């Protein structure tokens, strides 16, 4: 891995500053855990996480969600979880009074009834629904996510966002405004990000040129940037994905006090890896 000296990783898609012509055990739960820890910890910093109800659609099996709840439960943050998925969740989520497990595929009608029974409490939406997928599959997925936003009207959302490939384009579509969070420990050449929105909802048109820009920017990220060693980075592992993970974890709150920030991130990574059974 070619060496590089960085002050900070790319945290959002907009920060990628070059492009290129496209050509771990249970790593997926780790990718979801960090992005959702990052998203929810940003909301905790804004003081809007407390008292909220996190509605997670497409949450199964959702092994990592147990670590998320235990983290905010041990911080004293009052959170209710509603995990909704047609598939059965990981049994490790059983027996938690603040975690409601719902075995159901959501449609427009069911989103209405969710909103009725949760209103007027604050809703935070996490969607990871997925139906290899075609462009029509993504367009239906992203349409369903817009429907989630228009109905549930969350105070904030994290949405699965991968642009359709330019060579499989069908039509222009619309997605919410927000910041497109980059995912460490994503698959080696995944172009998937998490759209993070805080609502104070204006839609954005997504064009075939944007698909080209996503494809080239994410390929440069996956081929060049993520295969670097950050030699100035004071950490036991200096591979970029660990550098990237480090900057996400420093936004995470802890009841325990540490002599240094590096000691905190090391503890958090140890805890996350140990729960996810990663060496
Ligand atoms: N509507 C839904 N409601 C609930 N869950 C759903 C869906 C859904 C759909 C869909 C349709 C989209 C558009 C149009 C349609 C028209 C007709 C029918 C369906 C759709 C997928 N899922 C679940 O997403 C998971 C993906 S991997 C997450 C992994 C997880 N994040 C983890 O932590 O492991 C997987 O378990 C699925 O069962």
């Amino acid at each position: 891995m070619d060496v590089v000296s960085l002050d900070k990783p790319f945290m959002y898609f907009e920060e990628i500053d070059n492009e290129l012509d496209y050509e771990l055990p249970y790593q997926g739960q780790l990718k979801l855990l960090l992005g959702e820890l990052f998203f929810l910890s940003k909301l905790q910093r804004h003081g809007i996480l407390d008292g909220a109800t996190v509605v997670y659609i497409g949450s199964a099996p959702g092994t990592h969600i147990r670590y998320l709840r235990d983290h905010f439960y041990n911080l004293g943050v009052i959170i209710k979880w509603m995990l909704i998925d047609g598939r059965h969740h990981d049994p490790i989520l059983n027996g938690l009074r603040d975690v409601t497990l719902v075995t159901r595929f959501v449609d427009e009608e069911y989103l209405r009834s969710i909103k009725k029974q949760l209103h007027p409490s604050k809703i935070i939406l996490i969607s990871d629904v997925r139906s290899e997928p075609s462009t029509a599959d993504l367009l239906s997925n992203y349409a369903l996510q817009n429907v989630m936003i228009s109905i549930l009207n969350p105070v904030a959302s994290s949405l699965k966002w991968r642009c359709p490939f330019p060579d499989q384009w069908i039509k222009d579509f619309y997605i919410p405004h927000g910041n497109k969070m980059l995912q460490p420990f994503a698959p080696s050449y995944s172009a998937e990000m998490r759209l993070l929105s805080i609502y104070t909802m204006r839609l954005t048109r997504v064009t075939k040129s944007d698909a080209v820009n996503y494809e080239k920017k994410m390929y440069y990220l996956n081929k060049i940037v993520r295969n670097k060693v950050v030699i100035n980075f004071d950490y036991p592992n200096q591979e970029y994905d660990y550098f990237h993970m480090y900057f996400m974890l420093r936004t995470v709150y802890c009841n325990k006090t540490f002599p240094t920030t590096k000691a905190k991130i090391l503890f958090l990574q140890q805890s996350i890896f140990r729960f996810l059974n990663i060496p």
